[PDB]
């Protein structure tokens, strides 16, 4: 798991199945704009949500600076009671539920309640992560790592070697290291030069060797 | 204003009440004394524990140098496959049962999983707060490297 992608959990075809159309109901409808503020620290609704179609971004923020805690994808669910802001990255569509309904809803159907822990369990996994990066790695060992997982997660095998498809610009990718974009255009260009990775556009990533690449963030 | 229910009350009532005994079944007991290590980010085991009595300190390590999470206290919850070792700070008793089994727990008592959330949550926030602490440091980020 990592920043950019969090779990391959599919909480969507479940949403549709054969058992579920009575617990949809149960969710509300809202969608919104590119760049729109979904949720803010001191939302006094306590709600839970999935993302039904789009991206939404969780980011913590103090005066002009923020960092990106994680990225939410189509089937991802998350809560409204985070010190944390809620962005859409893109035209967002969630479901959402006061609390005290999800509650409800866990019981009468334990596929919910076995993703909410793994969900859990995940996203305690990623933290943990985040942390041990900021105290004990520098900005190249962090990012080194990010390349690293964001390959297994989510690589292509090509000829040419693995193919990342971030969605991320170095601006995006810096919120996420804590760094400024500066560092990170500087940083890929050093594994560039090294024959790790190229570029394919602003978004992916060539990893031509992942092995470097592994033995360089140990 | 609502009545109590067992969903608002803390894992070890729960897991200790009538209903729940079949469940407390699936876990062991193990005891530690101050000091000793639980685990490493390196056991092998996949396992879901939760602190009976006592109380664990969780931290990272790296080379010679160590950063402490959190203190996990009864009623905690925890597990193994993290970044983190864990260490009892005082005699302290867990119970554990292996990841499949806390699964097959969730789901024929999924009401079990809004009680594990909830302290789950305490977790959260505070790993949050480090993040937050780490992240938004001024000017000493350069001056405490003198320190260090
Ligand atoms: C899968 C869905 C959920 C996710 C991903 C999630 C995630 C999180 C995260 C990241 C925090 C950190 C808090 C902070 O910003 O400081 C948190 C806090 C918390 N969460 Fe959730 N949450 C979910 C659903 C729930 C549910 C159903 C409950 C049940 C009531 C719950 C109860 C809490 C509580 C009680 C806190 C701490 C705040 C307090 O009361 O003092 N969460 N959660």
């Amino acid at each position: 798991a990592t920043q950019m992608r969090l779990t391959d959990t599919n909480l969507l075809e479940v949403l549709n199945s054969e058992e579920y159309s009575g617990v949809l109901k149960e969710f509300r409808e809202q969608r919104y704009s590119k760049k729109a503020i979904l949720y803010t620290p001191n939302t006094e609704r306590n709600l839970v949500f999935l993302v039904k179609s789009g991206r939404v971004r969780v980011y913590l923020a103090y005066e002009d600076k923020e960092f990106t805690l994680a990225i939410l994808e189509a089937g991802d669910i998350f809560c409204t009671h985070t010190r944390a802001f809620i962005q859409a990255m893109e035209d967002t569509t969630i479901l959402y539920t006061d609390i005290r309904n999800f509650q409800n809803i866990v019981v009468e159907f334990p596929a919910f309640s076995l993703n909410m822990v793994k969900v859990l369990g995940d996203l305690l996994k990623l933290l943990l992560t985040i942390i041990n990066g900021l105290v004990f790695k520098d900005a190249r060992l962090r990012l080194a790592e990010f390349l690293v997982q964001a390959a297994m997660d989510t690589g292509l095998k090509v000829p040419q070697g693995i193919k990342l498809e971030l969605g991320l610009n170095t601006e995006e990718i810096a919120l996420m290291l804590g760094t400024t974009r500066q560092t990170v255009s500087v940083l890929l260009n050093d594994f560039k030069k090294m024959g790790i990775l190229e570029r394919v556009n602003q978004r992916t990533l060539l990893l031509k060797d992942l092995q470097k690449l592994k033995e360089f963030s140990s």
